[PDB]
Order: structure tokens, then sequence, then C-alpha cells
């Protein structure tokens, strides 16, 4: 028997590995899993629902650490230490195809630069690649969309590797690249009305800047209001 | 008292018409008033609703038309045809400020090439949005504004000429004047080559903002393109002063 811990701030892939625990015996039979949200969650009301307790990664001793056998981060809000990752195998789940657009919100970058999009299951060092797949930009797929399929990829992945990976049954492998900053982020959200360029490109740059009902793309009107936009499309009329 | 034909496919003016009439007396001392919703309508059923009978004005004798003052077209499908307007007193309430971007959807055409933007009512002459004018009055476009937006400013100024000029025009009180310049008009033929998105315009992103905004009027979208695999997408755009 082994004692894991997942740490997580994404009540869907918590939900799913909660869920295949207890639906599969190989599991339960095999592993005691603890789960924490980050100390820096400003809403996790819903986690703490599901069945999870904080866990402060970046002020975390060594110590209290030792009868884990490995750490699972699933979109952890805060970066983990050097020192936690050198010290202890820590797998990450991550919502990009490694190694094209590591960094923030590799679905929106892939929407921009054409680079593959997917998920992949990695060691985080200050990593070896277990498992990846690919999934497709269609024409009418804004950033929600693509997360939406690579958060589906990613449930796909723990449900078909992770208990391996946990019994060192897979065994990774190096990446064959680049990387986006918030930064880079932000600079796309603050739109230029005078930017000059192809509807296609302004198109994309909106589709890449939606993303559910938070906007983020935005300009200055002539009276610096600021007015925030999004882009909707659609295989429907109607 | 004198007799009056309301044409009109708009609920909403005629919804208004008829409750200035129940809820003023010089309205109903003075006034019996026919509506009627036109032949070609595909959707009728709320003006039925409402008190109304189809009329195809396109093909309506004059001799039927004798009892009636005047004929009052508001945002009526059908065009009416010359020998109509030419010899019966017709008014036009329209969401345009003529003389500008006369013809089909003027806040369209407002939000693209900037000509002002409003509502008209009108004389009625054999040309498209072209008569003397009795009253009208300019609305804004706002930068966060579509062409439903838009659209919602003019029939509520609509709804405020009728409300201050209506009667006073049945009641030969307010003479009209000519417009300002033979101004522009715009088919629906001009509309659906907007819709035609080129992904390969060049731009700047004012342009194309405009462009999506000026096609995005409510759940119907019009806007869209064909992608790589001939697939049609259609698009709209969503402006708020609000981030959620
Ligand atoms: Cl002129």
């Amino acid at each position: 028997m082994k004692k894991i811990l997942v740490i997580s701030d994404n009540y869907q892939l918590v939900s799913y590995i909660k869920n295949l625990y207890l639906s599969n015996e190989e599991w339960s039979k095999e592993l005691f899993i603890d789960y924490s949200y980050s100390s820096i969650n400003r809403n996790p009301q819903s986690l703490i629902e599901l069945g999870m307790t904080e866990i402060d990664i970046k002020n975390k001793n060594l110590n209290e650490l030792n009868d884990y056998h490995l750490i699972i981060s699933a979109h952890c809000k805060q970066i983990f230490p050097a020192h936690i990752v050198n010290n202890k195998l820590c797998i990450n789940i991550h919502p990009g195809l490694n190694p094209y657009n590591r960094g923030w919100f590799p679905q929106v970058f892939s929407i921009l630069n054409k680079k593959p999009i997917g998920a992949t299951i990695h060691k985080m060092d200050s990593g070896e690649i277990y498992c990846q797949e690919e999934v497709s930009i269609l024409s009418h797929e804004t950033s929600i969309d693509i997360y939406n399929k690579v958060i589906e990829l990613e449930k796909k992945l723990i449900k078909n590797n992770l208990l391996k990976i946990i019994n060192n049954e897979l065994q990774p492998k190096l990446p064959s690249g680049n990387y986006n900053s918030i930064q880079d982020f932000n600079k796309l959200c603050k739109l230029n009305l005078e930017d000059n360029g192809s509807l296609r490109e302004h198109i994309d740059l909106l589709r890449a800047l939606t993303h559910g009902d938070f906007k983020n793309a935005y300009f200055y009107d002539e009276n610096n209001t600021k007015v925030f936009v999004k882009i909707e499309l659609s295989l429907s009329q109607e």
C-alpha cells in the first residue's frame, strides 16, 4: 500500500480522481489518497464540499511529506518550490502539449500561434513525459471550448495511465520548446484599435481571449472608457 | 372625425399606437383607426393577437381605400407601390435619420459609415424614405453598442415622435420640410454582402469590430465566414462596460 497526495485547485480533475478511486477496486486496495487545495485559492468552497484540506506547498515542510510515495499536481495554483520537486517524486497533470506553449493558458496561445495543444502528464523538475495526447482546434472554437477538450483529455490520461505511473509501470521520456508568460497574456488582453491585420488574425485574437462569462479582451474608447470584448462563433445561426 | 389606416409589421409600434389611442381622449374622440399587417409577413401571430387584419398593399385596389384620410406605414415589410403614395397621403415612421442611410437597417450602416442615425416621420413619395420630413431626431452610437442596442434606442425615439407629433400630423398642424440632400439608400443585397465576411480583409481592429458589432443583432446571427473545409461559421460580438 502507498500513501499519495493530490494537490489540485480544479474541481473536475479532483472529482474525477475521487470517482476512479471509488469505482476501481485496484485503487482502493493499493492507495490512501489525501487531497488538498492551495492556500492561495480565493474560492475553495466547492473543493471543501468535495472533501479536501488546505495546503500551502510553498511553505510546507518536507518533514511532513515523508509518508507520500509521490505527490500529484493537477492545476495547483501555486508553483511547487524547487526543493519539493527535487526531494519528492512530483507528477504534474498539465493542460498543454509539452513542449509547446508551456506556461500560461496553453490553449490561448495555440489558437494564435498554431502550435499543438493537448494534455501531458510529466515529472516535475527545475520534465520527462509519461503520456500525452493532442486535441484539435476547430474554426468555431474559443479558448473555453479548447480548454474543455483539454480537461476531457486529462481525465482520459488519468484513467488510462495514472495508476500505472503510481505503480512504476510506465517510464517517462525527455521532451523532443516555447514558453508564454502572464505578461504575454496581459499584453494580448489590451487591444489596440489601430492594429492593422487580417480579419482572420483579429477574430483569432478575440476567440483566444474568449473564456466564459469573465471577459479579458478590452479596449479604451475615445473617452477612456474601458470596454470588454468577446466573440461568439457557431455552426448554427440560431 | 377621421378614419386612419395603420399598416405595420412591428408589434412595438402598433401596440404603442393602440395604447395612446386608449389613453388619450383626443385620439379616441377624433379617430377611427384600422390596423393591418403585411400579407408577406411569415409570422404575424403576435400581430393577430394584437388586433390586426392582413393587407396586401402591393395589390390593394385604390378604390377600397377611399375612406382613409391618410395611411401610416410603420415598418411595413412590403413596399408601397407608387400609385398608392401618389394618390393617398401616406406617412412613414422610419427607423433612420433621413436622408442618411435610407432603406434597410439604417443603424447597421451607420455603425459602419458613421452617418447620422435616428428616427424620422416623413411623407412617402415614390422613392424609398425620401419624402418631406415632419419631424426627426438623432440618437448616438456609443462604443459598446451593437445593431440591436441602436435599434432599440431608435424604436424608443419613434415612440416619442409619434407621441409628440402624430396627432398633429394627422390634424394638418405640422408641415414637413424637404430632406437636406438626396442622401444614400442601402439595399438588402448591400446588407447580405456585408454578412459574407472576408477573412483576408486587411483593416484596423476598429474596422473589424465595427463590422462585427453592426452585424450583431440578438440571437439570430448574420455575419459568417467559410473555414478551410467550407464549413459555415457564424460570428457575433459582445461588448460591455462590465467584465461579468
Ligand atoms: Cl441635394
